[PDB]
């Protein structure tokens, strides 16, 4: 077996990669895949990773970065909250849930023609979109995250997307440190993943 | 308003703290609470936190640590997986899901009188118990995590605890850097939380 160690941002692992892993095993049985998750804030050298699947803009320095897929973001909330939401302004009836990035809600609101939320607005901050959406399901507030990573919650009707407008503040990328040697197994995994996504 | 900034381990935020936050607001309306989540691997100084709610043994150096509650761990899996699990050995029909700690499964199995899982066993590693349990619900494998933090999944029947045996590899603690000044709002929040838990 050829070892491959991969650190995957949690939202991507649950929303995309995990369901597809048996297909990787089908195509490449000879690969010993060591999967670990992170919250997008990761040090691949320290963790001894071969690849890192992450969210961002693709321009990490001294990194070989390959595009996986888009991660368009939109408001997401429980059906109970959604019942009280008709216009974008109605989102402000409730606390906002955001990631460590400070601009998500300002940008989305601006795109839909609203003013920025009051600097006084009740806001909760999440290291992980997976945790954010757990809070959202429980009606803790309105989340903003990559819609396609929560198809499972949308289809099962645990979360609703009240508005069509989406924003791009990053995509999903797979990255190798340029100081890290690219192996046969790495090339094969990269080929499989960018391939199965298309 | 008095500002209070708190970084909370995700599993505790979803499984315990979030449901209780309106009760804090009832008792202490004058507090401006800034909640953020982390994956238990956090630097409170860098993040400028007042308090950190975390999982561990209570003996962080140069930290004032206060015990919140126990976090006994047991195997957790989907009903479909559980249907194929009668004895602890049956867990090994499926991949194991673990945290960054390397000893959880060895310890639990040893406690129930089994041998350690093969060093060859399919294992997936999670920065966050919240993400682990999402994977577990989807039948990706059998998780091990703090049972009382997933009452929501147990009650709704999305996850099952097949065995009664639990282990203690850590509890939940609230910690302040000794170099960080203890404020009025901090004392009041600490008092409320240790209080509402009892």
């Amino acid at each position: 077996q050829e070892k491959l160690k991969i650190g995957v941002v949690g939202v991507f692992a649950i929303g995309c990669l995990f369901p597809l892993l048996s297909d990787f095993k089908r195509s490449y049985p000879h690969i010993d895949l060591h999967i670990s998750t992170h919250n997008n804030r990761v040090d691949p050298a320290a963790e001894g990773l071969d690849y890192t699947i992450r969210y961002g803009g693709g321009a990490w320095h001294d990194t070989d970065a390959q595009y996986l897929c888009s991660a368009l973001m939109s408001p997401l909330c429980s059906p109970t909250l959604a019942s009280q939401i008709q216009t974008p302004a109605d989102i402000l009836k409730f606390p906002l849930l955001r990631s460590y990035r400070r601009d998500e809600w300002a940008l989305w609101m601006q795109t839909v023609g609203e003013a920025p939320p009051s600097p006084t607005h009740n806001v909760m901050v999440f290291d992980s979109a997976v945790t954010m959406l757990e809070a959202a399901q429980a009606g803790m507030g309105v989340a903003i995250a990559p819609v396609r990573m929560f198809t499972h919650l949308l289809s099962s009707e645990r979360i609703v997307q009240p508005f069509l407008t989406q924003i791009d503040l990053g995509s999903f990328w797979i990255t190798r440190l340029q100081s890290r040697p690219e192996t046969p197994a790495m090339r094969e995994f990269s080929r499989w993943l960018t391939g199965v996504l298309h």
